[PDB]
Formats: C-alpha cells, sequence, structure tokens
C-alpha cells in the first residue's frame, strides 16, 4: 500500500505479537470484513486489477468462507506470510491447495488457488496457469491418479526448484506487495 520494499522487509520479520496486538485493537470484534482488511492494511484506492488480487487473497484466507477472517484464520494466514520456517509452511500450503480437505490436492483445486493468489506472475516465462498445473501433475503426481498426496507434495515440490518457489513462497509478504503495486 504504502511503503517500500525495505519497509515491506521489516514488517515480514515482525513478531506475531504486534500484528496481533493491532488487529485486536483496532477489530474488536476479532473479525476483518474485506473492506475493513483494506483499511487495515491500507490496500485502498488500487488499481481494478490489484484491487482484484487483494480480494481473492482475502478470500484464500477466509478459511471458512463466511466472509470475514477472524482471529484464527488471521494469525493462520501471517504464519504463512510472515517469515518463518519452510519446512512447516511445506504443511500449511498443501492444506491451502487442499480446498474441500479430503487431504489430497486435485487438478481443479491447484489451478483454482494458483490463480487466485497469481503464482504464476514469479515465474519469468510464458506459463499459463493451467500449463504450469499440468506440468506439476505431470512431474510429480507419481502414481498419476489425479490427486496429489502430502507425500508427492513435499517430496516432489522440494526436488524442483522452481516448483518450490512458485507454489510454496507465492504468498511471502514481499512478494504480495511487489504484486500488489504492479497491476496499476
Ligand atoms: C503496501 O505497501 C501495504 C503494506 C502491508 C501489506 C499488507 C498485505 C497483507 C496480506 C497478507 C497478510 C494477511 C493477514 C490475514
Ligand atoms: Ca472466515
Ligand atoms: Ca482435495
Ligand atoms: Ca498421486
Amino acid at each position: 500500500g504504502n511503503m517500500d520494499s525495505k519497509a515491506v522487509e521489516e514488517l515480514s520479520a515482525t513478531e506475531c505479537h504486534q500484528w496481533y496486538k493491532k488487529f485486536m485493537t483496532e477489530c474488536p470484534s476479532g473479525q476483518l470484513t474485506l473492506y475493513e482488511f483494506k483499511q487495515f492494511f491500507g490496500l485502498k484506492n488500487l488499481s481494478p486489477s490489484a484491487n482484484k488480487y487483494v480480494e481473492q487473497m482475502f478470500e484464500t484466507f477466509d478459511f471458512n468462507k463466511d466472509g470475514y477472517i477472524d482471529f484464527m484464520e488471521y494469525v493462520a494466514a501471517l504464519s504463512l506470510v510472515l517469515k518463518g520456517k519452510v519446512d512447516q509452511k511445506l504443511r500449511w500450503y498443501f492444506k491451502l491447495y487442499d480446498v474441500d480437505g479430503n487431504g489430497c490436492i486435485d487438478r481443479g483445486e491447484l489451478l483454482n488457488i494458483i490463480k487466485a493468489i497469481r503464482a504464476i506472475n514469479r515465474c519469468n516465462e510464458a506459463m499459463t496457469a493451467e500449463e504450469f498445473t499440468n506440468m506439476v501433475f505431470d512431474k510429480i503426481d507419481i502414481n498419476g491418479d489425479g490427486e496429489l498426496s502430502l507425500e508427492e507434495f513435499m517430496e516432489g515440490v522440494q526436488k524442483d526448484e522452481v516448483l518450490l518457489d512458485i507454489l510454496t513462497r507465492s504468498l511471502d509478504l514481499t512478494h504480495i506487495v511487489k504484486l500488489i503495486q504492479n497491476d496499476g
């Protein structure tokens, strides 16, 4: 919103408590609607594209899809966005991709979330979201059943530097802001 890359880096390393204390003090209801989310993070009056991205990001973190990001979804979201353990983030990204929570990531689920968080904008060269998705399965869906187990995910993404970056760093705070002020 209103800060440079160096500022975003410092925030990325800012303690959870600082983020939580500010949220709970400003949102006593323990919830944020999308509008309040924009106000809180200084994300309003963005271009149509950036605004759209902000909306889908909000929806992505709105785990129970009730239209609000509550105190639990807030810290879970920050656990992925802020600096943390790559080892721990692998499982949390998997859970995010597993839309229906059946313990497996199917082609459709991966495609939807990948588009939502614009992960392919991180790539480098021509790569459609549908193309990148089919590539992921072609490369890490070992038994070719159309589903990614946690095992296949962790194993495959850790053996491919490209998959690791695009699939588990798309929500880094610095990458999000860099993505925002770049759509308008
Ligand atoms: C512009 O520079 C805004 C700086 C603050 C970035 C806010 C982006 C927050 C998105 C991830 C956090 C989600 C917490 C539920
Ligand atoms: Ca919610
Ligand atoms: Ca699933
Ligand atoms: Ca499989």
